[PDB]
């Protein structure tokens, strides 16, 4: 919320809309075309093509709302973590993973010598 | 410790919800229950439970640290599986190194010279 | 904006058009071919070979451009990302990928010697 | 290890501990495991009970991993005896190798450093 | 510094590998540029300024593929077979990744 | 740690780290002159024990580097060299240097 | 380096060191090694088992015999360069021998 | 220019040309490499001494091996070359690409540090 | 330092590897097999070794380009060839404290 | 093939194989489609266990199901042949649909 | 075969092929009403036993082909398309074709 | 045989997958949800498909032989090219007999 | 199976098929298995007589490989039952479903044959 | 010659000439292929009739589909090439070897046959 | 049967030295005998079990036969050790194929057109 | 049959990719055997007495490269890392390996 | 011994001393090389090459013997394969071999069709 | 003996001599060049081109010849399938070729259908 809005107000109120359209597309639970999405937006297709192209601030927060909508779905990764390890085939990768995540692995280094 | 912090925002009702949705997501994509199935064990209607997941920020950061929890709960049997590996008809090399670095057991040597 | 208004000073209007160009057929919608985009452009295909090969800012801006159209696709590559976690065979890596985006592991180092 | 599970244990009646071993050993003590209902019996408490310590009881969670890193830490020699037959097997494995020499740090990387900062 | 020829002669052998029938050969190469094969060949060989720039003009037009490799990237994590290692390329080009370390001893 | 809790600890690391047929926990508690309860107990109760019989393993474990070293040189001379092999021999005595250039400012 | 080691051993303890490390890097069962040094089976394994000092002497003239094997090592890595399957992997270590190759770090923060 | 001409004011004007023609042999591009007879014959000297000086003489096995290295530095658009068609060929290279981003610093790995060294 | 027979003696031996059986390098060598045993000293030999695997770079440096530039390119090649000329960064951000 | 074993079930055993086949081939546990079609949990087990002709007729509407999903496999077909990585495992079976790899014999002997 | 012997196969089976922790076989022999040692029996002696038990397992598995081809279909559709499985869908089918030359003398 | 509509209706269809969902397809024809779902017939609509995917011949060739001479040559694919042409023998020298 | 293994029992001792049965058991079915020592004496006969039997005795050996073919073919169930687990797991086995297809005989291979003889 | 000419029979003089220029687009070598409609310009047709000559015209179809055939065939000396540089390279291929053995003939697999079929 | 035609041309003595011969052999290559250490309890001289060996056509043709029942007589221990592998944490769908093949479980389906 | 030129451009372009610089164009092996390029296309494309001709070519450049495979086969063999397919085919080709079948059932 | 004594008597006693000699070097527990080989014949070493290249007889009958000494090793081939099985590491590739050594494994073929 | 007497019948005494020294430079102890071979032969460059390339007399002869050179390899492949049996990591598909080169290995197959 600290990033979105600062950036939030060099977007008008469409580009917002679009910036949150192309994310949920991608995102959100057949996806759209961008002929689709610019016709749902009600602007033209190169108008669109200008904001993905030219537009910083508009890239910039479609990549901050995409993190957020990325964010959202950690207990679904949790789940097929879980899945992989608990299951009667258990994936060592897995728990790798699942060791990592509570900082249980040690790598342990003697260094000599000089600088 | 996050857990008492935030546990203080929320009514004994809305931490019990945290817990049983918590429960319900980490399962397996079986024997879970719909969001509707989950408010008559908890006993309050449906849209306030959709409040609470989606609007209520005290919530939803609460339901986070209870999902961490519940995978830290689950650590024996981890550590059964990787055992199983270890001691199995094809034992697991990589599954002996994740064995040796739980217990720092596994040393690499460097000599630099400045 | 900063870094490409800074390497856009020192390029022509044409040349910052032929850079756009360039990037657009790779990384949007190769697909035109050299002289077709210089026709496109209104120069010789002498000239946009020069500017390829012989003009160092030319070259920096464009590349500047290129990194714009990739960092744009970023929703793209999550979605991608979510699928071989929640496909049919759940993808490990891309499951370490994910929570290194957040910073979700961790490692102690143990540091021994002089 | 003594004191930190002395620690932890001060937070928890005599039956939390029990159970928190009872948990620990149905997963890592050598036709079936037991149920959560069968531990909750043996222990003498409700299903429900059993329930909310694992899910809700912090301090019981705590020492229960505590107890966890113990019964896995005194399985050591049974890795190590895989470790060895993969070695000396007739399929003989150089990772195996490469884990023994790195247990008894007998592996180097020399590193020339320049530059600055 | 270089000659003029020499400097035409780093560029038509960098042009020869890196951009766009057969490669010319180096017998082709020297007579485009109007030079003996025992020439070209000293060049290449024996002076040090003209490999070293060689070397600098060959990045230059390896730095301006930069667009197609992206292409190249943005296919294999949106085909029908999508890589996980190119999104791993792809999230650290940006700076996405984090690890978290624990230190913890003495030097 | 008593003179028969020292025992055990050997025991068990012998009965995993020498040797084929090995003994069950029964029969190294019967061998010890213990109930199958009290090895138990030792093993997953007493710390002491614990941190003991892992610093025995760890000795079982050092006294095979000869025979390790064998199948190390075995995998580097052998039909199928081993460039893996090659590879830990020559960090072994720490043969293999890289240069690292380090730019800039922390 | 073995010289201090050597100090907390008997002379027989010596020899049942080296013939332990002959055996395995210059074939013979632990009977036939006791046998051979004129001591009983359980006194070789009370040395092998519980004897500090003879594992930490014997690692070391480990050590010494696999150190003498390096131009034997050498040869295989030429070989697998040089042969008609040149190996990458061999190549690399080659370099590595040599200290040819550089990693750069470019380092930023706090 | 500087390494090369300090390494070869310790050679003779025939060990030089020895160098170059042993370091061209292996990596000069022309059906058959000469043979160690050929290039001794070739260099006008005998068997035995160009032996002598490949195995015995520190001088010219620094120079030779500096020769390789500039012989291997000037290939490097050949290099690129092939680096580049296995990134656009049917089969793209995500090794490839990694060794392309690698060699601008295109790659970042992010590191967040706690605790005490 | 070492006598000239010796300094011959090292050179010889290294070159069985980098053929003659052990006894038979014993025999040119004028010693008593067990002699050679006893010695394997690991000083000046060892440099010849080194000295050996030393020169060869430009045979190791050709397969290097044969792989590179063969019908199936190498990209592990075209690594240790960038890595030679230190040609492949790696950028690392780091963030936190330490004290 | 499938009105010979139809006859030999009642018409809710002929709707439970068509919902037990959607529900894979076209989410719902087994309790919701035993709730579904109106009958107890038990009932749905013994048609599935012990109703040898229930569950013939089931792998029949199976095969029917897989069988209409023909276009849908082309395209994924051709869609690894003609994509960024083209397959030639793929390109393999596409020759094979249409006959077009000879696999040639010689046999010789008694 | 007795009513009891069909119903400890069927359980038998079911355990295995149905499903979440499975029955030991102590209590598979309780649930039945016999003692172990005559479940024991009737698996390892009787003939008759485990040929019926082989058709029922037989049985559970031919019923879980809507499920397989499930799993196929996924494989053929998902992220990854899988090849292989596209293979088997067309084998499936009788889809696949090969000619065959064959010359001569036997 | 089928009526004009019925014929392009077919066409139509195949061509979605070798877009539009399977509801845009049924408000395509003019038919309703549920009559689609009955439908799937397999028949003329079926060899259609199979014609499809014949008519691509010449793009799998192509694609064949990028992979054939391409920086990493596949074996495999030139398996594929041999066996087009018949151009690959196993001999079977057969033993015994059978009565 | 029941008139083979009855033709092959006839052979045999009442002890010698125990013998054969308890050597079937300790290897198939469900801390450690029996030693030959175990089994000799649990069978109340010497070591050497087991041996005799394990090595020379035909009649024995064939019967023993009887008893042991039918232990394999009673685990049906518990094979199908990792086949099925493969199959719909979260890592799904495209070869496992290859098997599960062959089994009921739903993969066909056309050929079309040309030639003479 | 034959089979073509029968299938050619069927076709106008148009027809074939975009049937042989589709054919050269994918299999002929040339910056970027032709698209449909730069094909459908240069043979003075619209966009429609060549895609109607494509799905539904079906002596089109099979005609193109033996010129694929024929052009693909014309390409044999460049797929040997290829096949003898993966086994002559340096790290050559003994799939590459068999495939060569396997076009002359030269592998051998011996059956001993016993039964009643 | 093939052993009885061999055995007859054999003593008892060369009889029980074919069969302590092979489970020599048979071992690993640890508590394995030498040929001198073969003559001692077997009661014969070295030269004599040498010429058995290598010169006595009957008794190699006997020793061969032999060494398959070794083999032959291992099989539920070969059984146990495929079952460990379908069974353990990491099925082999490899040995599941062989255990089905083993059965005659698996079926391939032919269509010819002549 | 073919004309003498039409048999001399089916032997260049062989040689071209199956004898021995880079290999030459298909516009210089036009130049070399004096014909139009177009010439080269016609009978590369349309004379099907051409293209089987020039096929019968490449197969015996192939067949005559036997000993250089074989060559390559003893090397995988006996190289510092045996390759057992390799000693599977050199087997194959004396006709060393057998399979038992033991046949029942019926057709 | 049907083949090997046809084949001995187109061979001179030092052919087939030449084909034993060549054969033990490979095949019986350094290597002779060639010269060393040709040495302790007693020929020339371009008549061992000779033989080698342009004599069928010893050829065909080195072959043989070749084909002898490999059978002689059968049972150090069973040793290492029930070392692979019989292990704490089971190897399924060696138990196929195991189980086609004593024909226990069936291929089943439904077949269709005419001709 | 008898396929390569009728295939040297068709071909001079240069050529049989050509043919043995081209698989000679290939089989055994390429090295020699093209021209060094030419030279060798007494033979112009042009002449040893036209027999490799069109006289299929001197082709068949010259791979008759190939093949006996390989054959004469017998004892060294044997050689190197056993060092890969007994090695550090015996090798199963040396084993299998092994036991297939000796007749060991049997399969049942069941044949059904019309």
């Amino acid at each position: 919320m600290a990033k979105l809005d600062e950036l939030k107000q060099k977007l008008t109120a469409k580009q917002i809309q679009a910036a949150y359209l192309l994310v949920e597309n991608e995102l959100m639970e057949e996806k759209r075309t961008q002929d689709e999405m610019a016709n749902e937006l009600g602007i033209n297709r190169t108008t669109l093509w200008e904001w993905r192209t030219k537009n910083q601030d508009f890239i910039a927060f479609k990549s901050e709302v995409a993190d957020s909508f990325l964010a959202e779905k950690r207990e679904q990764v949790y789940s097929k973590l879980m899945q992989l390890i608990l299951g009667p085939q258990p994936s060592v990768k897995a728990m790798q993973l699942y060791m990592q995540r509570f900082g249980l692995l040690t790598d342990k280094k003697v260094i000599e010598g000089d600088l």
